[PDB]
């Protein structure tokens, strides 16, 4: 994985390795439920919506919003992973 | 601000005016909201946390938390307002 949050390595420099773990640990269960409610409300979504020929609406803001923190936990993620070496279990 | 996150741009894609704003606006709330939370667990760190010279320990791993939630939800709004071309009222 890669750097992809910068400020995360100075605020877990020097961290002992156990203590990353478990932020690392509790960030890939975050990931995964966040992972599963953007897909959740994705497959709800009209075919339209789907296939980007409709957009906007309560429904498809929704859905988007889901996606956003998705994808921005995830940076935080990998930078987890990138820092530490490894994906623990 | 500049592209953050560069997914936010296909998901954004065509979304009406007022519904980038109104996801934008509720993401300028968020952010006050989690910078608010990181700093209160901030200002609670003994000293030498605050300098860096002691790392580590719950209460550590706790601001630790807060932060990165609040970096990478920061990396999606300036992401957001970077798209609109303004910071919405």
């Amino acid at each position: 994985k890669k750097v992809e949050l910068r400020p995360l390595i100075g605020l877990t420099r020097g961290l002992p390795p156990t203590d990353l773990e478990t932020i690392t640990i509790d960030a890939i269960r975050t990931h995964r439920r966040l992972v599963e409610k953007a897909d959740e409300l994705f497959q709800a979504l009209p075919e339209t919506y789907k296939t980007g020929q409709a957009c906007g609406g309560p429904q498809h803001i929704r859905y988007i919003e889901a996606s956003i923190e998705m994808h921005a936990q995830m940076s935080a993620l990998n930078t987890l992973i990138s820092i530490l070496g490894f994906i623990p279990k």
